[PDB]
């Protein structure tokens, strides 16, 4: 009977932002980077999956918040499938369930919190019993930045320099976190967007300023390391803002050159200087897109908000605490 | 008699692209640049400036283009008349007459022909005798870039440390000049860009990225000159392009950041990377707002436009050779 035979298993796993980026990799197949990076795991945001493996299947199949997915983002799911299935050794297709509490038509990426679950899931699923590493390492052959989200609270991905050694650890910061919080500003761009792959191996194989990133990613790394240890908000905060700033800068130096930020972007900025000038530290930071995300102590949360009012719409800025615990089985 | 009495000139000065950037002042009251810049004079765009001193006059009168000058721009050249009057050791005002062949709604400045048509102008009027040096240092004390346009072909500001010493020079391209022209696509923003004066200041005293500029511009300076001596276009396009591309890197680390660049600066940068890509040597450059120039060889020129014109409206595409004599007046 089915119920005798299936193996199943269902996670929930939330989205992290990199404060320290990653940007480029090292290994691409393998999804190794060239430097580490560090995140912060987002209350808000997460994605609920479920998988059944089932030995009567001839294909994987994939929903995504109620809708059978199919295309490119289905052959991206097999494969990927097919290295958990390697793992496993096992042979079974699987049926894919999943839930998206990320708003990506916001421009909010996925990726991080969609293979992490994915990789929790099929851990459960087929009692794979992996550690914390291991279930770290195989989110991170899908999507580096979900390496980070087996995680809560602040993470570090060790870039390492092979399958192995490659993974995601947490990050001591004595409850640091709990005093934090992000602000989003979503922002609407004409263009369609550089997508992130293509992008960051173009500017890192290419780019004539990315050398500038390589030169100062480690001092930015013990720099916003040390700040979090002695729980140092501006600090970590200058660090964080203008290692995202360089990020962004490389992109420049591209052959050829491209931009994720728009002019509302940089409207965004300004409001966050205004706001530290009137008396409310607060640092942005910018990934793959022209969003705005904001780090702010919690004490100040609203009183930024509410300065982003006098600018944007209400049904562009979002907020998430920083949750503190990581990734859930679903019993 | 009004005949025996007055003291008029009249000059025509080119506009100038800068191909090694003018990119922050070391003092702004007396516009002495942090660095050299090594400029192409352009044969389409210029300046044609008379002057008139007269006794009876109680005040500066502008007319550009035929219409009379009011406001914050008469206040400027009534400034910069003070500095000539005193220079020349004359008080009597003066009616200036000026009409640009270029095209400032399009975003081309004129602040380069346009001081040093009437640094010229005037000297001619009053019989200053200046020598080409001291022409251009008082060009230079009303837009830097118009130091530089004393010169055809190819000029370089260099920095000095005072009002004195301060002043372009002409540098040797045994013709090169020749051989040589310079695209512009016209670019229509729909933001209002940051001036340029207080964009570049904001920029060198604020930019986290302001030290990456400076331990870069000596050997594009020197890079430049050197392929200029040795009529190498690839070797000094490929340092003019990177050495734009930094000088914009730089904005982005400004307390707070801006762009002067748009997504259709971008699209022409794409382009000329696919026309180098097709056999053909071009390489961009952008100054204080969105439009980019193209240098090119001249048995080019019409190749890099037809590919332009797959992209771009045939009234954004404008196209200069160099000009390779100097200031001129006129009778």
């Amino acid at each position: 009977h089915m119920l005798e035979m299936i193996k199943s298993g269902k996670a929930r796993a939330h989205t992290n932002i990199a404060l320290i980026k990653y940007w480029g990799k090292k290994d691409e197949a393998l999804i190794i980077p060239m430097n580490n990076s560090i995140s912060v795991t987002l209350e808000k945001f997460y994605t609920e999956t479920k998988v059944t493996f089932n030995d009567q299947l001839t294909q994987d199949q994939f929903w995504l918040n109620g809708e059978k997915v199919s295309g490119k983002e289905l052959e991206k799911i097999s494969k990927y499938m097919d290295i958990v299935r390697n793992r496993a050794g096992i042979d079974w297709y699987a049926e894919i369930e999943s839930d998206n509490f990320v708003p990506t038509a916001a421009g909010l990426a996925s990726s991080a919190s969609a293979y992490a679950a994915l990789a929790a899931a099929c851990n459960q699923a087929l009692d794979m019993q992996l550690s914390d590493k291991d279930l770290s390492r195989l989110a991170r052959i899908g999507s580096g930045s979900a390496s980070r989200s087996i995680y809560g609270g602040f993470a570090e991905w060790e870039k390492g320099y092979s399958d192995e050694t490659s993974y995601a650890v947490p990050l001591e910061s004595n409850h640091f976190e709990d005093d934090l919080a992000m602000i989003f500003v979503v922002i609407n761009q004409h263009s369609k967007k550089v997508p992130s792959r293509y992008g960051m191996s173009l500017t890192r194989n290419t780019s004539r300023f990315y050398q500038y990133w390589l030169d100062h990613i480690d001092e930015d790394l013990a720099e916003a390391k040390a700040a979090i240890q002695d729980k140092d908000f501006k600090r970590l905060g200058e660090v964080i803002e203008e290692n995202g700033l360089r990020m962004h800068a490389t992109n420049l130096g591209s052959t050829p050159p491209f931009t994720y930020l728009v002019q509302e972007s940089y409207d965004v900025m300004a409001l966050v200087h205004e706001c530290r000038e009137a008396g409310y530290p607060c640092y942005f930071t910018m990934d793959a897109g022209p969003n705005v995300k904001i780090l702010v102590e919690k004490k100040n949360k609203q009183q930024i908000i509410d300065k982003l009012l006098t600018q944007f719409d209400n049904n562009q800025i979002i907020d998430s605490d920083i949750i503190a615990t990581g990734i859930e089985i679903i019993e």
